[PDB]
């Protein structure tokens, strides 16, 4: 219930509203958080939600306590961090609710309540900069041995997502460019009315400003220095959304001097917030206090509408600092990193000289920390360019101990805008450019290929089909970059959907062996936890649904069993064949397989240098052997506006279409091709509740690919799981702190002892090693 | 010198040797071997400060073996602390002494200080020393000591416990006047017996120095329990009582 | 069917005496090829044989080209070989019968065609050094960490059998005179005629001679320079033989100047065949193309011949730069070195001098690999001498990034010499001479011991009996070597035999703890795969038959169900014992055993410093008990004429004299030995087709050690494995193939996981440093 009191956006409302001339909010306070838990956890039932919240009542009571953001953050505080060996880390037995709560509230005010009220043993030098974690024995031994690896690690953004927050009160203006230029589509105007439906672009830039102006405010209170006095000018929070105050019709800014010469950074947060605490250990006025409740219900408002929006200035906002601080948060506390591999995604752009932009400053960011922490002899001291920069990286040796880097550019995929005889056309041209840029870059300076290892394609699924992509990376392929990861987007209309997109891929792309397939839920989710509050029926594209039932005939003509669904699949694929080709003579389900085992033939060579060499590469497959009909039909599938009217649209599916050991032999069907070709599969953060379909993470997918008895079924052949922390879902987090969370689920939920817990994590965790992306 | 001495010696009587001289070597080792019997069995002033600071040197060469690479990576020495506030410094001071010294010819890189002669100095070459797991990890871990109990005094360990608490100050205003030592003062340990004093006796100071910053904590549980079923008692005293955190140890857990 | 298209003996030598003039050879190398298949490998089906020759045309028509080794190579190239991110790397599907094909044709041309027409993405450069191997992810990443353990690579000749080719160009009359002293042997008369029968001195010195005249005229073709007009007398390639051309009285000499300096070096070879076949793209005149097709013939036919001839100025022609070139090929194409601990054995030579400068030509070149790789400050820059070396070699630590080195010599025998109361007479005071300048060496310098840790006995062993090193090992072990491997010879007359030998080795040589055996394919084997095409009786000397009589009775009186065999041993021993010691009154079998348990003393100390030391011990422990009935007979059984004329005899044994079983009880015997005693097996290559029993590498005997279901028959004892790339049986060789082919067979052969597999290969691998002689 503690979260209700810092993540609410009603009780942010009826706070910034009521003024400060009158304090009682007991009963206010208390008839939001009821509303609040009800819009959040809607079936929790309400006999136990005000049994839970009048228990909280009376412990702020028998504390000799008022109530507000310093009594919540006191309770959070006593109940999840325990000092231990390495300072202040968290109970193990309640780790598992602190991941949750990360996803709701930021972690920066909890640890400073917890240093102020229960400090660390002889007063020792400690400063915040990674997030929390337990401390197990048999895990970090295997830490200090085996580094960590990491596959999946975007570089847009900063090392965390709760600094952004501090990036945003940078510049508050640029926000609401950054805010407005996604509010201006639909999709955006939904995604913020699903957290605040009572959000405005000017209400955006009041609390941002109001936001500032109470850290102005507070700050003072911590500096020792006396209020300005315009205290008694001051009763309405709102009054702080125009940075502005007046005395007696006086111009007053919120100027303020700082110590701390960088007054936007997580250092001088948590001194200042320490600083406050410590100032209110027993007592504090009710007027500042309601300030820092709002300031608290600001940041983790807005960080809640970030994490969803992420899946210009923001861009160009340091773009070298944010590169070095990430490899400084990456290598983690000690001598010697936590992890080994760590592999990058970089957001790729339209603009040749933005690129060499772009790589100059991530390269100069990881030789800046390899500098720092080795001190070696370097043949330039200032790279100034991405020639020096290798010329300085080739120098270094690996020696694993140090952060080993390998950029990978994902290809990023948009809606299927009508026209040039295929939906995805102005897509291809422009990831053509992208693909083209990086060739000249790449055959101007060869060096750069030991560093641009792969590429991806993390956009969507329903956006754009995996085939588009097999002219692309085949085309990459010849440049040398010889590593090739897909991102499959998990939206799958219906799961045996998922699974035939996951087929799609292996037989289509040129997945050679060491190359990975990332979020493959569809392929990992139970069929009988996915069908869980659900609709009876579906719906799903009539060319998904043709490809969906060519693909289940495919898998299911060999099981003796389950063989009435694949006879019963081809029966209805041609009749759907007739309603989508409307074709009037004979078709026949072979050719409709013939027909799409051809879909991984390029977009412009249905019709028929690095390109033109790949023209012709698929053309003359198609005229050399005999058949001219999947061809003809090939070509009508691509270019005919009748067929191109009926694929898109849609059509009634039902739930339980394939039974629950139908859809696992499909499942485990495309696992042993899986296998076969040995491609690892990037794992998700088990705490990024995307899917939703997952209660509790005790019942998440990567338990039965890990072959836990209790969760495993059988038939499943064993695969290959890397780890990988891209969309986590919460403010504070990093791959130590999932490690820890797949441990401690293990430990506790399965009861596995802890030497054996971490045997089954280790493989994972290793995997990425064995298919790492980075040069021998 | 000893094992020169004896192997020339024996060459000399490879086919015979003088009987009265011959029954003086018998006397010799019966006399060595009968003391080295009563010496380990003792356990079971002058003794440790014939130098005080060459013997921790020796203990190491000795534990890290022949090669350039020692055979044990951790090891943390337990040793006694001094009743005398300025004993126990440069008790501490001559191990730590004794331990550069060991990496000195070991290691081959630059020192601070070339002549550390203070437990300041030694701490500046000691920060420069980074383990790359050839060498001997060090943690001092002081051990404490128990006696029969002090009758009177309104319950048996109060005179007991006032000479415990006094040295728990010794250890720790040495350890806050010099916070860099608590990377090598790590644990805290108690190995006399079970009969002295019950393992609960030591939750007041187990639970202050965790407090102040010594972080780990190991309990000899020693094994002369009257019973068996009161030798498992005491290990259930330990675990209920002692602020053992995941990461704590029992030493001699037979019972 | 390509194999017998590019090495066969009667398409070369039909190639060489018709002319240039013929265009259409199909009639003939029709014919040459089906009668050369016959011989080469006799057990192909004809039809299916005259089928693959049909389709090998019909696939060249395909692609229009021209029946030549162009179009040969081509279709190889391509079918085997797949550019990857390392370059060129072997299919996993087709790497085992890659292999094959290694044993009899060089990758060289292969390679070369690859590059020429699908090269390296994005025009990265590739150098050839090294062969092919396939690319696993999970094998590499283990190499990676845990570097190749090897344990028996022969120092003496070059990296691989490629080079050699290369040496004997460079040597035209060292090679010849070589084989022209190795041809008086009958023995080399048989295996040269074995290959071709139309093989003499004089054809050996045309053929060398016409490789190396078709190597310069293609190289000029190569270079781009037009023909010197000399080819107005080129019609029959036979002219080639005489290092000069005949045109109107005028004296051409076909040697050119080569662009680059050194033009016996596989870089040198390989740009020239990229030349050559890059010019030849799209078609190639007849006669040049013969000529290259003539050239791959006899270098085809002399790689057989030297690679089934291993069953001085040439050796020393660098000295240096040849072990230099072993360490940097054994090193591998990386920073850090493939193979850590790496024993290099060589062949100890009785001159001190000539032996003096060899032990320090290798201890130089093996510093001058550690001084091109790891630089500092050095005691000496120009060593000079083998006293400098080892004080240089003193500063380096053991990082195992590097090639670790420990030197064994392997002492060469020679046939029995009758006389001076032994058959092995001669031969025991040349080892006693070898020993002897192998211990003053030692008193020369005492770091020596440090790289000379082991002996070796590894020529044959019917012809010198196990028992005889036991005084020549137990001095080397009193002078301080430390180690002691023994390789028995793989020609034991039985099965049976076969283990007796393992057996003696056991009992009499001093192989204390942690020393090795060799090639110890007796046990191994299974009997259904020794008695595969073996005749229904087998021959063997009465000596070997009295010693496996009595081994039987020894080893099978426990066993109850093999009991009968256990007497049978016993009257058949005593009755044969008759007819050996021409004995009158009886002879028990105690008396016998003991008889043959005498085997171990010196048979000069029997009969009756250092080797005094030795020779009274033996006297000594005879007389501590006086049994005087087996010290006379064993007196006999050494020094009696008709004796040793008795032992000489041959007597014939039946094939299946025991059962399986009894065979089978006989090997979990000897298993049993080896575990008490902890002798490791280095297991000889995998791909050395030598043994002639199996009929694929599924069937090789050492996945029975390794405990696979279907290949461990009950009771065996497990054994403790290493490996040796010593006699590979293939052209281009390395430890990294052998570890591929071992992991390629267990994944795909026996369908086990690339986890599992790796494992139990991991196990073989780590044996080969748990036992290795390098010191701690």
């Amino acid at each position: 219930m503690e979260r209700f009191l810092l993540n609410s956006t009603v009780l942010l409302y009826r706070l910034s509203t009521v003024s400060l001339d009158e304090v009682s909010l007991d009963e206010r306070v208390e008839s939001s958080v009821f509303l609040a838990q009800y819009e959040q956890a809607r079936s929790l039932p309400d006999h136990v939600a005000k049994s839970a919240w009048s228990y909280l009542v009376q412990q702020i009571k028998q504390r000799n306590m008022k109530l507000g953001p310093v009594a919540i953050l006191r309770l959070i505080a006593e109940k999840f961090i325990k000092n231990e060996k390495g300072g202040p880390k968290i109970d193990l037995p309640m780790f598992s609710e602190w991941q949750t709560l990360m996803s709701r509230v930021s972690c920066l005010p909890i640890i400073a309540c917890h240093q102020v009220f229960n400090p660390g043993p002889a007063s020792q030098e400690y400063s915040f900069r990674w997030p929390l974690y337990p401390y197990h024995p048999t895990v970090e031994d295997y830490i200090t041995r085996e580094c960590l690896h990491e596959t999946h690690q975007h570089l847009n953004g900063s090392t965390s997502a709760e600094e952004c927050w501090l990036d945003a009160l940078k510049h508050p203006e640029a926000c609401l460019r950054d805010f407005e230029k996604g509010w201006a589509s639909q999709e955006m105007k939904q995604l913020c009315a699903q957290i605040d439906p009572s959000l405005t672009p000017r209400i955006f830039k009041d609390r941002l400003q109001i936001a500032c102006n109470i850290r102005e405010i507070l700050c003072r209170v911590a500096q020792g220095v006396e209020l300005p006095e315009w205290i008694a000018s001051m009763q309405n929070p709102q009054q702080l959304a125009n940075s502005t105050i007046l005395h007696n019709g006086r111009e007053y800014g919120f100027a303020t001097v700082w110590p701390i010469d960088d007054k936007y950074s997580q250092e001088s947060e948590f001194c200042w917030l320490t600083g406050l605490l410590e100032k209110w250990r027993f007592n504090a006025p009710e007027g500042l206090e309601r300030l820092l409740w709002i300031y608290l219900l600001i940041q983790n408002q807005y960080l809640t509408l970030l994490v969803q929006r992420d899946d210009m200035t923001e861009l160009r906002e340091e773009t070298e600092k944010s590169y070095l601080s990430r490899f400084k948060h990456a290598h983690g506390a000690g001598v010697y990193s936590q992890v080994r591999y760590l592999e990058g995604r970089f957001a790729p752009k339209s603009d040749p000289n933005k690129m060499q932009k772009l790589l100059f400053s991530v390269l100069r960011g990881y030789w800046e920390y390899l500098s720092a922490h080795m001190s070696m002899e370097w043949v330039h001291e200032k790279p100034l360019t991405i020639s020096q920069v290798l010329d300085n990286l080739e120098l270094v040796e690996p020696h694993g101990k140090c952060v080993e880097l390998a950029l990978v550019p994902h290809f990023i995929k948009r809606k299927p805008k009508n026209g040039e005889a295929y939906p995805h056309a102005l897509l291809f041209k422009d990831l053509k450019n992208q693909a083209a840029i990086l060739m000249d870059m790449l055959k101007s300076e060869p060096r750069l290929t030991g560093w641009i290892r792969g590429v991806d394609a993390a956009a969507n699924e329903m956006h754009a089909p995996p085939e588009l992509f097999c002219p692309l990376f085949r085309v990459l392929a010849k440049s040398g970059i010889a590593h090739f990861t897909y991102h499959v987007g998990e939206d799958f209309p219906h799961l045996i959907s998922g699974i035939r997109s996951i087929d799609d891929a292996l037989r289509f792309l040129p997945l050679r062996n060491g190359d990975r397939l990332g979020h493959c839920t569809a392929i990992g989710i139970t069929p009988s936890i996915w069908k869980r509050s659900l609709p009876l029926s579906l719906s799903m594209t009539k060319e998904t649904r043709l490809l969906d039932l060519v693909f289940i005939w495919r898998e299911l003509r060999s099981h003796p069993e389950l063989l009435r669904y694949a006879s019963d699949a081809a029966i209805e694929a041609v009749r759907l064949a007739h309603k989508v080709f409307s074709l009037e003579e004979e078709v026949s389900i072979t050719t409709l397989d013939q027909v799409f085992e051809m879909r991984g033939l390029l977009a412009e060579s249905e019709g028929l240098s690095l390109w033109l060499e790949e023209y012709e590469r698929a053309r003359e497959l198609v005229k050399t052997t005999g058949m001219k009909r999947p061809l003809k039909l090939y070509k009508q599938w691509l270019t005919s506006d009748n067929v191109r009217k009926q694929r898109a649209e849609y059509v009634e599916v039902a739930l339980e279409y394939l039974p629950d050991e139908a859809v696992v032999a499909l499942q485990q069907a495309v696992m042993a091709k899986m296998a076969d070709r040995n491609i690892a599969i990037e794992c998700p953060p088990t705490s990024n509740t995307r899917i939703s379909q997952y209660r509790n993470v005790s019942e998440h997918h990567i338990f039965r690919w890990m072959g836990l008895p209790g969760e495993a079924i059988e038939g499943d052949v064993p695969m290959s799981i890397c780890l990988g922390s891209d969309d986590p879902g919460i403010f504070a987090a990093d791959l130590k702190s999932e490690f820890y969370h797949l441990f401690v689920v293990l430990t506790r939920k399965f009861g596995l002892s802890p030497a054996d817990a971490l045997r089954k994590v280790a493989e994972v965790n290793e995997n990425g090693r064995i298919y790492r992306f980075h040069d021998v």
